[PDB]
DNA sequence: CGCTCCCGGAGCGT
DNA sequence: CGCTCCCGGAGCGT
């Protein structure tokens, strides 16, 4: 097999970038910055399978990809990850008095990783003939540093430099300026854990605010640079409706609840890989403002287009 | 049985408060404000049995309660919660291809509630014959309302007012001034979810800051009211070291890692219910300043004393 | 029904 | 090893 790089020693992206990330998800070759995905092959193939048929039915790839992105939850629910993992990991509890198992650990991790893998793969495909607007899992080295706050912490005589790298699960960014970027935080479910996305959104704002940085003893490399860095959330909202005594989803309902709304309110945008929901917008316009606390995931192609001035 | 109140209709706490809290947890009588705890009996008895033995051994009761507080993780690990719940709840996966069971859900909820239940019970004991310094689960009605931010969120011609009630798992407060209080957030495990505590810590800071309030368009009843409200965190850090391929604890180690430090650095104090950890301080003086990022939980006796000017 | 609980290693990054 | 992933109802409060 072969193994390549995505970035050089100065942090610059190599040429033909997107095809390298897509080839990595395809298990075509290795990469310095990413391990092969452990359990991505089945669900990736089904994504392709679903979208090779659609575009064969005449439909333009752009539309097929918008629709697919907005249906990733169906895709994830259709993949029996449990059965695939069972042949490898112990289904019995890690501890004598515990409830988690290696299998449930693997399941939890992999379904989360596959959610991100999926929309990294999708964006890679829709951008595979563009070398101006790149997409990668995690953050490109320049944006990671830029999005890293520093907090000097003195306790008595002890001094501790605390490093605070603001979270991004994946990123689409400008080659000529990696700060010109859409930073995406993803979670397969919201619940109160959505709150985690919210401190990062809070830190993202703070990195731009000189008063706030001074208040908390925070330092940034540059607040100006981050002006073009947008911070969004994407979710699959996967609560299986057919659960015994299921209490329902956090987005697929008539209107999102109060404390769900607030987490969404501190992000620039929030997406759900679902399509039939009333309060969820299917239309996105950066210029005339946020249409709704929630957008269909397919709308991310629209802000990619509107921000970086391209067509897909 | 008999059923009583913790707060009068105006919000003021009834006399002889703290033994109404202890009796509720003893399931001597009912309360308006709290359901009786679902499965606290077994571990509550072990707590009592443990300190009566330590006291009978000749140890001063203050020293005994402090020691128990700093060993609550041992108590929780010694209670076979899973066995007690296996009679009632079903171990099969909630969903065909899922990984969670109604039993596991019960385990997770109840082990979290018991951790809080424990140190509420402990503090109610420690404060048995004090009616100026009170302890309750959750927040007293006036501190609760005082810690509730609001956010006007206009999208387009919609408008929704967003409530943001800053979290407290349990609270120790002055009868004469409920905003003279220690608010405590608790978690059995840290991991990355400690991050949730951190946004709430940020919100509690924000509620005292006019610039920050205005920045994110937030309203509070009174910033100056919260000047004596302190915001701390307590953790049991229960990662069982006997789990196969265990990665160990977040505070029981030579040095808390960077991002665990970060979360801790945004709280006034962080406690662990473990003793004998090198970096974890066993001394607490408000006057001379935070001794370290982490304290033994028994040191909460010490800040209660210093802050409210009482002897326990 | 709103909101919160999480007896934790797998997996990936450095 | 640092940090993050979580096919979600039970339980408590209202
Ligand atoms: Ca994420
Ligand atoms: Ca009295
Ligand atoms: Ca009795
Ligand atoms: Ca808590």
């Amino acid at each position: 097999m072969q193994k390549y790089r995505l970035y050089e020693k100065d942090g610059s992206p190599v040429q033909d970038f997107n095809r390298f990330v897509k080839g990595w998800l395809d298990i075509e070759f290795g990469l310095k910055e990413h391990q092969p995905p452990k359990v991505f092959d089945t669900i990736r193939d089904k994504y392709n399978e679903a979208i090779e048929a659609v575009v064969l039915s005449g439909v333009a790839p752009r539309t097929a990809h918008k629709a697919a992105l907005s249906t990733l939850t169906e895709l994830l629910f259709g993949h029996d990850l449990a059965k695939e993992l069972s042949a490898r990991l112990d289904i019995q509890p890690i501890g004598v008095g515990g409830f988690r198992s290696a299998h449930s650990q693997a399941f939890a991790k992999n379904v989360g990783e596959n959610f991100v893998n999926l929309m990294v793969y999708a964006l890679a495909c829709i951008l595979k003939d563009n070398d101006d607007v790149l997409v990668d899992k995690g953050l490109p080295p320049h944006l990671k540093k830029a999005l890293t706050l520093s907090r000097e912490c003195r306790i008595k005589d002890t001094l501790r430099e605390i490093k605070i790298p603001i979270e991004g699960d994946l990123c689409v960014f400008s080659r000529s300026n990696h700060c010109n970027a859409i930073v995406i935080s993803a979670a397969t479910r919201l619940k109160e854990v959505f709150h985690i996305g919210t401190m990062w959104a809070l830190f993202s704002d703070v990195a731009k605010d000189e008063y706030c940085l001074n208040k908390w003893g925070l330092k940034v490399e540059s607040s100006e640079s981050l002006k073009d860095t947008m911070y969004v959330f994407a979710t699959a909202d996967m609560i299986n409706k057919d659960g015994a005594r299921s209490q329902g989803c956090d987005v697929e309902r008539e209107t999102p609840r109060n404390l769900i709304a607030m987490d969404a309110s501190f992000f620039d945008y929030v997406f759900v890989s679902k399509m039939g929901i009333g309060h969820v917008s299917s239309d996105l316009s950066l210029k005339y403002g946020r249409e709704s606390l929630f957008h269909e995931l397919g709308c991310i192609i629209d802000m990619i287009e509107q921000k970086f001035d391209i067509l897909l």
